[PDB]
């Protein structure tokens, strides 16, 4: 707890990443047609894109708690 914010800045390219951040935030796991879009808005692979998502459920499933991948 104890948190807060105003506003966040802009990213030049981290624009990319907090964008997939924003779209999964939302849902967890998207779909072909979503997963697309996704990396059209920011200009990479779909198929790039994917795995990336994929990824996200191996620390979804996996403890937290425990020496994570990142963070």
């Amino acid at each position: 707890g104890s948190s807060g914010s105003s506003g966040s800045p802009i990213n030049p390219y981290k624009d990319h990443m907090s964008v997939l951040k924003a779209y999964y935030a939302m849902n967890m796991e998207p779909n072909s047609d979503e997963l697309l879009k996704i990396s059209i808005a920011v200009g990479l692979p779909q198929e790039f894109v994917k795995e990336w998502f994929e990824q996200r459920k191996v620390y979804q499933y996996s403890n937290s708690r425990s020496g994570p991948s990142s963070g």
